[PDB]
Formats: structure tokens, C-alpha cells, sequence
């Protein structure tokens, strides 16, 4: 039959890398950054 189930409206977004949450995914991933390394590898793994 239909199909509805969630847990909220709000903050819904949650960053898998930290456990951080968010409204949106912009919001969200403009924060992932942090977890998102860049070609120059820095003196942590990554
Ligand atoms: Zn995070």
C-alpha cells in the first residue's frame, strides 16, 4: 500500500562522517568539508 514514515521535519540531515546534523544538504555538506580532503594530503590519513 502507501508508504509513509519518517522522523522529523527539522534537522533531518545528519553528516555520517561526524554525526553532525542539518535542515538541508547544503547546510550539511558545506560543513562535510571539514571531513573532505584535498589533493595535498595533509599529515593525517585523510
Ligand atoms: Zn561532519
Amino acid at each position: 500500500g502507501s508508504s509513509g514514515s519518517s522522523g522529523t521535519k527539522e534537522k533531518p540531515y545528519k553528516c555520517y562522517e561526524c554525526g553532525k546534523a542539518f535542515r538541508t544538504r547544503s547546510n550539511l555538506t558545506t560543513h562535510q568539508v571539514i571531513h573532505t580532503g584535498e589533493k595535498r594530503s595533509g599529515p593525517s590519513s585523510g
